[PDB]
């Protein structure tokens, strides 16, 4: 009964709302034993907010990733990979340690309906880390990108989407649809290859939701490594993501995270099911 | 209301049982929301577990900082900070805040120490802001000026200097350093000195036990306990991480953060001494 040692390799959101923090604070959430190998640190204007990304070096990079392959994780997450090299280096880590389960959090920075700073970088998801991965969790715009369909607006746009990103080699795919995809209720669509599901929850307040994405990533990489299926463990991610979304809160004009800790502390959110 | 922004100014400990991941994973236990600034990343040889410390930058510690005031901390505990430059800026950073609580966990490098210049820094610039200062019976002895500690007694004479050199609270850890039948530690407020007294659970895993007495002790002021409820507290909740404990290798093997809510509750014996 030991407890399961789940990776992330993330950068550090100083605010500690998303970024590594979210993923240590999930995995803890989740009764798991969480690690982190840090990529760079992200910093925050005191005045304007606006995000300074200072990357780490390689070196220390590798130095982290030797550790964390000695202890020997059970499974590992990614979250936003800055360069093609993390990206590369993210799936042989995997690879060579004795980890089950890969869930990949596609994570893009978008610059317009259909753009992204460097598509090189989607590229090289979709070459080193789709088809190793267990989950991939891309949102609605990130899946437009591995898809190559750009913008998507309907369940049936995720479905095509799914379809695509599953045959580069992912084994499971959902897309979050959630604000971005209509207001009254909250869809993910969830596909293994076989069959599409549609994942429901009610619209929760869209004020305070910083951290939702990497909390959600981060909890299907720690229901997986506790031995749910991937289809259990998607589902599970989405409720204690709901729960922690519902009870988000504002920190300052800029930032309102979510409560990594709502499902375990205030209330669990039921997830409808639905084939289509 | 909402949940208290609690700050820890640490490193990583790639192995994630001690340094910021200890502090995180003790503030998440406690219904608090964790913060870092981080100093340091500390990595391991896959064969010797021999530590590398690697700095950060100052100017990525200090934009860090100005993130985390910006926010506003209603609590910040240190932990091993590594220059007396990095000591400095944390009590600055305390006082430029709205933080009602400061927990300064004195961390000392065995050699004697490896940099005396930073115990005079944690004096200078520390301790006459620290809510609760938590030194182990090593640290104790050198913040004191008595040297090696070795009884109640001892720490007593400690914990009144220390409480002299500016420190609110004192909470000087006996523990398997002091090697007793049962772990001991002592906490002082200035009036009255109370012994504290868990059962000595195994000593082989016990990576982050420091770490998170310090970080429990942080939550449980920003959450309202008065410093003796917190070190009370704080002593409990390590106390069962300490027990369950695991071995993650030859040559370490961390406390259970999570244990104390997970597995059990551990009773404290308090007793004026
Ligand atoms: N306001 C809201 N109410 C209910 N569900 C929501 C929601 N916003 C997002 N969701 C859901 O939250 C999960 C994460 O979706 P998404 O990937 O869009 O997160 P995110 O980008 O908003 C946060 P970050 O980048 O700050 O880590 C999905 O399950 C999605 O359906
Ligand atoms: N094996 C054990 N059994 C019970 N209590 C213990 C213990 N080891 C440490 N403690 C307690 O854990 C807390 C942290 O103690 P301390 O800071 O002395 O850590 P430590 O024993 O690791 C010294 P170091 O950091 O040099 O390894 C204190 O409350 C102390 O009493």
């Amino acid at each position: 009964g030991a407890l399961k040692k789940v990776l992330t390799i993330a950068g550090s959101d100083t605010s500690a709302g998303a970024g590594m923090q979210a993923d240590l604070k999930t995995f803890q959430e989740l009764d798991t034993y969480g690690m982190v190998a840090l990529t760079a640190i992200v910093t925050m204007d005191k005045d304007t907010w606006s995000h300074d990304v200072t990357p780490l070096p390689m070196d220390v990079f590798e130095k982290q990733l030797e550790t964390a392959l000695s202890i020997g994780p059970d499974a590992i997450k990614t979250g936003m990979l800055g360069t093609e090299e993390i990206i590369k280096r993210a799936g042989e880590v995997y690879e060579a340690s004795n980890a089950q389960y890969f869930v990949v959090d596609p994570v893009m920075v978008c610059k317009g309906e259909d753009e992204v700073l460097n598509p090189g970088n989607t590229e090289a998801m979709i070459k080193y880390l789709l088809p190793k991965a267990t989950v991939v969790t891309p949102n609605l715009f990130e899946a437009g990108q591995l898809s190559g369909l750009g913008k998507l607006n309907s369940i049936e746009d995720m479905k095509k989407a799914a379809t695509i990103i599953f045959d580069k080699g992912a084994q499971h795919v959902i897309i979050k649809g959630g604000k971005a995809l209509d207001q009254d209720k909250s869809y993910d669509l969830y596909y293994d290859g076989q069959t599409f599901y549609q994942l429901t929850t009610d619209m929760f307040q869209q004020s305070y939701n910083h951290g939702a994405g990497c909390t959600f990533a981060a909890a299907t990489t720690a229901y997986l490594a506790n031995g749910k299926s991937p289809k259990e463990a998607v589902i599970s991610a989405k409720a204690f993501v709901a729960s922690a979304i519902k009870n988000g809160w504002k920190m300052n004009d800029f930032v309102g995270p979510v409560d990594h800790g709502a499902y375990n502390r205030i209330e669990h959110i039921d997830v409808e099911v639905t084939e289509v």
